[PDB]
């Protein structure tokens, strides 16, 4: 196994994966790391299973059909894998925690959103749909592009949406297009 977390590429107490290399700290796994289950397989080798059990789910897809696709469990860990992926950049330290607003001249958003909340939000079985975690997680970065107007911070929205985008696109074998 790996001697660093795959998520924050820190050491520390680690839980080793049982069918591949990686390793987790408990709650950089997503969801957190399960308290027996020998074997333990992480959420890399659960995504290869679903994708090996039914090779057509590659096939592209349309957006609007996928985010309409209730949150059954192949879809709940679809979206925890991909909230996983964006954690796993250190850009996303910023989106991670529950943010304030006093900038002169900016106004916060109407409706703030980061991370952790949707952590638990998946967590808790919140969202009924897959539209309801994209719509979250876009809204992270729309509050932030917003708040931060000019100033060149707000490129750290663009670069994890980005991240965010194309493991969204890989994730749910979305379409390619031009
Ligand atoms: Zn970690
Ligand atoms: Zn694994
Ligand atoms: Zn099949």
């Amino acid at each position: 196994n790996s001697n660093i977390c795959e998520v924050c590429n820190k050491w520390g107490r680690l839980f080793c994966c049982d069918t591949c290399p990686r390793s987790f700290h408990e709650h950089c796994h997503i969801p957190s790391v399960e308290a027996n289950k020998n074997p333990w397989s992480c959420i890399f080798c659960r995504i290869k299973t679903i994708q090996e059990r039914c090779p057509e789910s590659q096939s592209g897809h349309q957006e609007s059909e996928v985010l309409m696709r209730q949150m059954l469990p192949e879809e709940q860990l679809k979206c925890e894998f991909l909230l996983l992926k964006v954690y796993c950049d250190s850009k996303s330290c910023f989106f991670a925690s529950e943010p304030y607003y006093n900038r002169e001249g900016s106004q916060g958003p109407q409706k703030p959103m980061w991370l952790n909340k949707v952590k638990t939000s998946l967590n808790e079985q919140m969202y009924t749909r897959v539209e309801g975690f994209v719509q979250d997680m876009r809204l992270i970065f729309h509050n932030h592009k917003e708040f931060y107007r000019e100033d060149k911070f707000t490129r750290l929205g663009i670069q994890v949406q980005d991240i965010f985008e194309k493991n969204f696109r890989n994730i749910f074998a979305i379409q390619e297009t031009s």
